[PDB]
DNA sequence: GACGCA
């Protein structure tokens, strides 16, 4: 669906199989508040290889999966300190969870 | 502004 923003997006695409592994993951800033789940894969997927967008309940961050590194830098330069459907975004790679 | 609710 169209987003409220005067961000030039791509168009959507089709994410990647579920099942595709992981090759860039995305951590994102909400302000004042998170995007409800479906404008966020709205968003994303609009980058390509998208294999699923989630959020941590409780807090204004999420994170975005991709399964191609090219779309997720894409995703980086388009939305990083963007305003969309009112939500002020900072998007950037995420830290590994983990050593 | 940080690790996936009820």
């Amino acid at each position: 669906m169209q987003i409220q923003t005067d961000v030039v997006l791509p168009s959507c695409k089709k994410k990647a199989p579920a099942e595709t592994p992981v090759k860039e993951r995305l951590f994102i800033v909400f302000n004042p508040h998170p995007l409800p789940l479906d404008v966020l894969e709205d968003i994303f997927c609009r980058f390509g290889n998208l294999i699923e967008v989630y959020l941590v309940s409780g807090k204004n961050v999420g994170y975005a999966k991709y399964a191609d590194r090219i779309s997720a830098n894409d995703a980086i330069a388009t939305l990083h300190g963007k305003i969309l459907n009112g939500v002020r975004l900072k998007v950037m790679l995420a830290d590994s969870p983990r050593e």
